[PDB]
Parts: structure tokens; C-alpha cells; sequence
């Protein structure tokens, strides 16, 4: 526990973060799961690799606006 629930779906086609040969973040989006035993991945560059979940994280929703946190109801 003692780090949140606030989400975890992941799906071919989902846009994400990852770590490249640079050690910061960018965006990109997920183009397979475990089909090689690992996550393949493709940059706005058009490149395409293969990483762990230990080097990809879901991106914020201040990186795709519209979002409806805090916004209930009443």
C-alpha cells in the first residue's frame, strides 16, 4: 500500500511516459504487451524499442486536458 490506486489500465495503443538513452522522460505510446516477454513502445519520433515496466510510467492528465478531478456533481 502507502502509494495510491488512482489508476493502472495499460492496453496496446495507450499513450504513455518512458525512460530513453536520455534520462528523461518523453512521450510516447505502448504498440504491444508481454508479446516479447517485455512492453514494446514507439516515440513521436516514429523509433520503436522494447523496455520493462520499470522504465514506462501513465502519463498526468495536465498531458492530455479535459479532465474531470474534482469536477463531481451536485
Amino acid at each position: 500500500g502507502s502509494s495510491g490506486s488512482s489508476g493502472f489500465d495499460f492496453k496496446a495503443g495507450e499513450e504513455v511516459l518512458a525512460r530513453w538513452t536520455d534520462c528523461r522522460y518523453y512521450p510516447a505510446k505502448i504498440e504491444a504487451i508481454n508479446k516479447e516477454g517485455t512492453f514494446t513502445v514507439q516515440f513521436y519520433d516514429g523509433v520503436i524499442r522494447c523496455l520493462k515496466r520499470m522504465h514506462i510510467k501513465a502519463m498526468p492528465e495536465d498531458a492530455k486536458g479535459q479532465d474531470w478531478i474534482a469536477l463531481v456533481k451536485a
